[PDB]
C-alpha cells in the first residue's frame, strides 16, 4: 500500500532473457505452425474463430520495440499462440501435437529462468 512495499524482485535482466527463450521457441523444430501470422484471406474460419491471432514474429516485434510492460504480459502472448492452436486444431493432428509439445517446451523454460 501507500509507502509500504515488497522487497524490490530484480527485473533488469528480464528483456534479454525473454528473448532467449522466444530464440530457442523459435528454432524448435515443431515452432513451424507458429512462425508467422496465419494469413487471414487463405485459411477459413480462422478470422471469425480466433478473435487474438498471435504467432512468433508478431511477439518478436512487441519484445524488440517496448511493446511488454513486463515480463506476465509476454507469457500470456506466447500462451495465447498455444490456447488459440488447441482451439482451432485437433490433438491428433500435426499441428495439434506441435502446439502441446510447443507448450510445454516453454513451461519448462519459463520455471526454469524465473520461478
Amino acid at each position: 500500500s501507500m509507502s509500504v512495499k515488497k522487497p524490490k524482485r530484480d527485473d533488469s535482466k528480464d528483456l534479454a532473457l525473454c528473448s532467449m527463450i522466444l530464440t530457442e521457441m523459435e528454432t524448435h523444430e515443431d515452432a513451424w505452425p507458429f512462425l508467422l501470422p496465419v494469413n487471414l484471406k487463405l485459411v477459413p474460419g480462422y478470422k471469425k474463430v480466433i478473435k487474438k491471432p498471435m504467432d512468433f514474429s508478431t511477439i518478436r516485434e512487441k519484445l524488440s520495440s517496448g511493446q511488454y510492460p513486463n515480463l506476465e504480459t509476454f507469457a500470456l502472448d506466447v500462451r495465447l499462440v498455444f490456447d488459440n492452436c488447441e482451439t482451432f486444431n485437433e490433438d491428433d493432428s500435426d499441428i495439434g501435437r506441435a502446439g502441446h509439445n510447443m507448450r510445454k517446451y516453454f513451461e519448462k523454460k519459463w520455471t526454469d529462468t524465473f520461478k
